[PDB]
């Protein structure tokens, strides 16, 4: 298979992509604490922004608001509005580096995890957190709303894998309630764990769905990717991909082909067969460790981050 690299932005260390779902741009988060807006098609720097202090690891879009979140070593969940070009607020709340922040596709939430061992999910138009998921013993490492599903996983440095069922907590946040102002509380199940999977033997560093087959890809510090599938009552281990020799920082599913993708300290990003778990392509750069990859909601078009800045790319 062949790499065909369509842009590539050059800096400091990146450590978050994100795509927007219908302009050509990216939003890259860098270690430094800024976050760069890239056009991909014209590789013109469009805007950037400067909300935190220490590295920011999340980034990403809304699928349809003007909006984008990020989420920092400081802390702080922040929330932009793009076309305004400003911080609307921060979630405060975790008390621990945030290592992954994203929008759910249709309810008005956020979710966010940290190393404080706790995954939150935030209402954006309350900007309340109307969720708590404790059970982790480590740093959460990766957490990611599925596509279709009122499941959340999560990936945890306590070499876990957790499936989450928010069910609940979607009928309570939905539900309306009349409120009479005099009658409330003077300050006064919604999510349960539904797997725990164990295997890996080392911290996990990232967790994936796929968009449309019960599969879950994890990848860590054991230098392994495996790929789980669930039904409503189980979830066992498949399989594992086996060849990097180094930390593996992220893993994803390709959305329209047989294949899984993985990125590594080792330098790499590497292709594998879905069905066979077997490899299909290995592409390496010199220097660079990666550190991040994402996939576009609807084009094959991939991004990731890396030591000495981002690249987008689409494969053979």
């Amino acid at each position: 298979m062949a790499m065909l690299t369509k842009f590539e932005s050059r800096s400091s260390r990146a450590k978050g992509v994100a795509f927007h779902p219908t302009q050509p741009w990216i939003l890259t988060s860098l270690h430094n604490g800024r976050i760069q807006l890239w056009d991909y098609r014209m590789g013109t720097l469009l805007d950037r922004f400067d909300g935190h202090d220490g590295p920011v690891r999340g980034i990403a879009f809304h699928p349809t608001q003007p909006i984008f979140v990020s989420g920092g070593d400081d802390y702080k969940v922040n929330v932009w509005n793009y076309k305004s070009r400003k911080l609307l607020f921060s979630l405060c709340g975790h008390m621990d580096y945030v290592r992954v922040c994203t929008f759910h596709h249709e309810y008005p939430w956020i979710l966010s995890c940290s190393d404080d061992q706790t995954i939150r999910i935030w209402n954006w138009q309350s900007r309340n957190c109307i969720a708590i998921l404790t059970g982790h013993s480590h740093y959460v490492m990766c957490a990611a709303f599925h596509p279709s599903e009122d499941l959340i996983v999560s990936a945890s440095l306590d070499q876990t894998v957790r499936v989450w069922d928010i069910s609940g907590l979607r009928m309570k946040n939905a539900a309306p309630v009349s409120m009479s102002k005099e009658d409330q509380k003077a300050q006064a199940a919604d999510a349960i764990v539904k797997f725990v999977l164990e295997g890996h033997d080392r911290g996990v560093n990232w967790c994936a769905f796929h968009p449309t087959l019960p599969l879950i890809l994890s990848a860590g510090d054991d230098r392994l990717v495996k790929l789980w599938r669930m039904t409503a009552s189980k979830a066992w281990e498949v399989d594992t991909c086996r060849g990097h020799f180094n930390n593996v920082s992220c893993c994803l599913f390709h959305p329209h082909q047989e294949l899984i993708l993985s990125a590594s300290e080792d330098k790499t990003i590497r292709v594998w067969d879905l069905n066979r778990r077997t490899a299909v392509q290995t592409f390496r750069r010199a220097n660079d460790r990666f550190w991040f990859i994402t996939v576009h909601p609807k084009l094959n078009l991939f991004a990731a981050a890396h030591d000495s800045g981002v690249m987008v790319f689409k494969l053979e």
